């Protein structure tokens, strides 16, 4: 179909939540929640970012607003975060949260860890940014997560989020 | 800042309809209005899209509802289409209207026109889909229109969409 592009959800255990993730981190994308950026930093330019579950790192914006990342900071080390693709439940673990200047654009990294990084990305990373402090635009707060599991959705959902019911049934994909 | 993408508005003068353009066709970028196209295909894979009144083909796809893009079919050769930018408005004119099989993917190519070229493009394009016949998923309406003006907002709307206010005053940018 054109166009065939998916859309992925994203779960919190720790704070009881859950969205539908859109493309893009423009600020009509991210009004009423959050986005994926579509390409990841390297020294050499932008490239296409990590989608759902796969190797690089898929980062995530969302405004320090109630229904979306008001309480990422409540995250922390071994915290669990859930992606859903259209065949997957891709299940990471926080290993790090921080706080950077605006501009600390190398946090989109398909390797964060090793932002100068001219290799093709071999470990799978979450990223989630959001201003920081509360109701200030000085710094944003930082959660990166590693890749600990890929659960096929025949499977059914992940006990812990379960509980996690949308709205209607349509697809992540067209 | 992080994020620092900006989104578009299109105004279309014959149909006096006007959107903010999101990021992404997946169905929840889509869901409510017209998105754009991240990546332009090439023969050799997908490459990143043209930015709105830049070289390339800025494709735009929207449902084939009434407020979106049911009345595309009433564009005709010459007709205007504004899109605008932080900085300009670029003033496009339609130059093809024609059907085609979902799977035809050439026309989000950077030249829809040579869409097997391996060269960069030169010409500044904006294609718009939708699905079509009306109330039927079978084949795709593309509207394919070129770059005719670049207009600073330093100057103000143009004439024909000066009517067309927003909501709220805020921008396209962060
Ligand atoms: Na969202
Ligand atoms: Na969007
Ligand atoms: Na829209």
């Amino acid at each position: 179909p054109l166009p065939g592009s998916a859309n992925s959800r994203l779960y919190i255990p720790k704070t009881d939540q859950n969205w539908v993730v859109v493309s893009g981190v423009g600020p009509e994308d991210i009004k009423y929640g959050p986005g994926w950026y579509p390409e990841s930093w390297t020294p050499e330019g932008m490239v296409p970012a990590a989608r759902a579950g796969q190797p690089g790192n898929y980062a995530v914006a969302g405004h320090r607003v109630a229904a979306v990342f008001w309480d990422l900071d409540k995250l922390e080390e071994g915290d669990e975060l859930v992606l859903e693709d259209a065949e997957n439940f891709y299940t990471y673990q926080v290993v790090e949260s921080k706080v950077v200047l605006p501009n600390a654009i190398e946090v989109i990294a398909p390797d964060p860890f090793n932002p100068e990084s001219t290799e093709e990305p071999e470990k799978a990373y979450l990223t989630l940014t959001t201003a920081h402090p509360k109701l200030q635009n000085s710094h944003r707060l930082i959660v990166h997560a590693e890749l600990v599991d890929t659960r096929p959705k025949e499977r059914g959902m992940p006990d812990n989020i379960a509980h996690m019911a949308p709205e209607n049934e349509e697809g992540l994909e067209h």
